[PDB]
């Protein structure tokens, strides 16, 4: 036991580490934008099967509306502990854009209150995708 060899050892940790934990970092911020665009993406579907019929989609996780023909989003805007879940207009009949966005408000340093939208343009009915994130950590598929 010696002070040289005891730098050495703490120098060649330093090192590793130095260089894994950004990696990690990087690594949890990827997954993390993957998550929240997961959260969303299914929801495309129960916008467009309402529509298809002729009624309205609102969010939340009551009951569907024979009356009103509205149709619930069947998720709790706080379900995924990574941020929250939105539809905006909300009730939406597609006679106009629409959102769903989720906001990563319990994320890490890197993705902290960035947000992942999906917008669906009323006159062709197409999706797309943008992000405000870093450009390293935006989900393959979509865009600024």
């Amino acid at each position: 036991f010696t002070l040289i060899e005891l730098m050495i050892v703490v120098a060649i940790i330093g090192i590793l580490a130095a260089i894994a934990i950004p990696q990690y970092q990087n690594y949890v911020a990827r997954s993390e934008g993957a998550s929240a665009l997961a959260s969303v993406n299914p929801l495309k579907t129960t916008v467009e099967e309402a529509l298809s019929r002729g009624w309205s989609v609102k969010s939340g996780t009551g009951t569907e509306d024979a009356t009103k023909k509205e149709v619930p989003l069947g998720v709790a805007a706080d379900a995924n502990k990574l941020g929250t879940i939105a539809l905006k207009p909300d009730p939406a009949d597609g006679t106009a854009d629409i959102t769903l966005t989720f906001t990563m408000g319990g994320a890490g340093p890197k993705n902290k209150g960035k947000i992942i939208t999906l917008t669906r343009t009323a006159a062709d009915g197409l999706w797309k995708c943008t992000s405000d994130q870093d450009e390293q950590f935006i989900p393959k598929g979509c865009s600024r």
